[PDB]
DNA sequence: GCGTCGAGACGC
DNA sequence: GCGTCGAGACGC
DNA sequence: GCGTCGAGACGC
DNA sequence: GCGTCGAGACGC
């Protein structure tokens, strides 16, 4: 059970997913997908797996089909902004489309 | 219901508790009292009276003996840090002894 | 509300 | 001296 | 009128 | 700290 800041800042860290990066050589601020499922350029392994990982590893009920979208995804975020050690500070539209939340590592 | 962002900010504008109040002119930095109840510096009207004040405005528990400590400041304290509005900056003490938190209106 | 830390009164 | 058990503050 | 997001009070 | 559930604003 590692702590919230420590969790995110390693799926960060993994390279996994896709638009879940770091801005900075100095790892401070990282990009959080948020692009809604009905926008056109919703893909999955860039705005929905993280959320899933999210609900499998820290979550204390069973992972359904109701986590086939963005469930785990809005659980995730609120679990980021009530961390001491992150703080929101924006957020913006890629060149590509997608929708992203910036997150401060203090 | 006031949000808590609302609902603090107000408490501290209102000079109702000594100690509940503001860093700066601006108005962007509030301290909280948070003296130890078994602390010879403890008093009552700013280290315990706002907590129970929360008890009694925000919750919907019966406020009985177990509020006559540091009880209602804990849970008012954990409103505040984990409202987006508001950050906990700091800590610390002051010359008549008594201890305090700092938090940032953003 | 529990877990960690560990006040200070106690036994020898 | 140095063990016992476990206050009340605080992190989780 | 429902779906998404996610306030803030709650348990531990 | 960090899970629970799900306010009332707003997109659909």
């Amino acid at each position: 059970k590692a702590s919230i800041k420590d969790w995110i800042v390693c799926q960060v860290n993994s390279g996994k997913f896709p638009g879940v990066e770091w801005e900075d050589e100095e790892r401070t601020r990282f990009r959080i997908p948020v692009t809604p499922l009905a926008d056109p350029c919703f893909e999955w392994r860039r705005d929905g797996e993280l959320g899933v990982v999210y609900i499998r590893e820290r979550g204390n009920m069973p992972v359904d089909a109701s986590f086939k979208g963005t469930r785990g995804r809005r659980r995730m975020l609120a679990a980021l902004r009530r961390t001491r050690g992150l703080q929101e500070i924006g957020k913006g539209i890629s060149q590509d489309g997608h929708h992203f939340l910036v997150f401060r590592v203090r």
